[PDB]
């Protein structure tokens, strides 16, 4: 298992010791608050109301939690993932990133708290 | 394992089929968007901005997940638990419920999904 | 979980630290020889050639590792089970007990090594 | 998780679907009854009175399971292998093999049914 912090401001993401491997099953847990610039906070789904403009992962809503497995595209992760198993061929280490605009990270603020296990299989 | 959806205006909360048992590890996740009464909604840790003026669980904000086991107090949720055992004393059915005032839930909408597991030990 | 040896000339076997509870799955391994009599010895299945005439589990032979959950009659556990559930209405604590017949086991000898873990359930 | 038998007989035997990843925490279950050539028959520890002549796995007796990782060398298996972790640099496809003398599995009989599944961690 592993267990960190993301910082929102963390433009590179945060990789992680988890490698996810074919057939692997994981489950991850995020808490906590953040955000890409105003004194207000989100939560690990990010703001609802905020446009979708640029975003790293588009999928997902500015302040939101995403993760890259190996060089795949950006995959949403929000609050977490119960017992969740990758598409095929996606495979290698867990970055997680806080979800905004490339260059725009600097005026980000707080953190999320994740765990990330392997479950049975 | 359970899964199932825990709406915002039931006060009396979700029943789940998890009984915690005394040594038990568990792991939960839960997502979505809800109301306890505004058009806006939030997440499972509820409305950071809120005042508590009589929530049934005053370690949580307005709008965010709790439970009770068996015969226990509200017990935080929020987005989930990682690997959690409950407290001393603490065992019984899972009953999973929006955080909002006594009498105050049939303004609510929208509801979590929410999974529960027992994890190894 | 629970690692420990269980002599074969103990009548009352040996109690773990796994409470069995309903919905639980669990996982047994055993290895080792021990012996009923002879100077031979056999593994945690037993002695497939021995009669049973009184054995304390009549589904398993002479020289098997068989379980109490609670009050319940034996079970076989032989060279172990894998995410196993049991039957309705079994619960309490998992006694391990070598299969032989009341009042013989003064003269066994050895012991069998068993793992007994709670899986993700 | 993976099921399946492996007959003594094979020289090559049972390739599984289990893929051994670095990290990976497996649990082994093996049961049953086969032979290296007499009529009589020994469980997966195999036959602790028998000489090494030249087994497949010279660190478990003739009549046991072993295994291999890949291209590892034998692994023992016999009755199975608790919440286990691989030696580094072990990886690849789980194949089991009963330990027999090369070119004497011929006058072998009988099978053991055999569980594999990957644990949290
Ligand atoms: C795709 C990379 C090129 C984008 C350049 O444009 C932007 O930076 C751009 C364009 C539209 C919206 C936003 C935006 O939603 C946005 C998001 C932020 O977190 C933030 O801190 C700022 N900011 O500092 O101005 C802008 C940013
Ligand atoms: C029948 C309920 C008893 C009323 C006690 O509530 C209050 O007087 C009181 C005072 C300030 C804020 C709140 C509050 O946080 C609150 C929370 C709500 O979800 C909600 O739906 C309402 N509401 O619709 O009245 C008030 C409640
Ligand atoms: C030995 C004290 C009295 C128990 C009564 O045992 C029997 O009546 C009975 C009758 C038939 C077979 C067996 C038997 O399988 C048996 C099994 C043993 O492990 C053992 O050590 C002995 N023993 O030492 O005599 C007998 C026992
Ligand atoms: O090869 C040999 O030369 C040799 C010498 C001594 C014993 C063994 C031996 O352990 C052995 C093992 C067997 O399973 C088996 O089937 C036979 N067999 O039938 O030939 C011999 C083999
Ligand atoms: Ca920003
Ligand atoms: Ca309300
Ligand atoms: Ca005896
Ligand atoms: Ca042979």
């Amino acid at each position: 298992a592993w267990k960190g912090e993301v910082l929102a401001n963390n433009e590179a993401g945060q990789v992680t010791s988890i490698i996810y491997n074919p057939g692997d099953v994981i489950t991850i847990v995020a808490a906590g608050w953040a955000s890409y610039g105003p004194t207000q906070k989100w939560g690990p789904q990010g703001d609802r109301e905020h446009p979708d403009q640029g975003l790293i992962c588009h999928d997902a809503f500015c302040g939101a939690l995403v993760m890259k497995i190996g060089n795949s595209g950006t995959i949403p992760v929000n609050t977490g993932l119960f017992r969740w198993v990758a598409p095929n061929n996606v495979q290698g280490a867990i970055t997680l990133i806080y979800n905004d605009v490339p260059g725009t990270y600097g005026n980000n603020s707080g953190s999320f708290s994740v765990n990330i296990g392997k479950d049975q299989s």
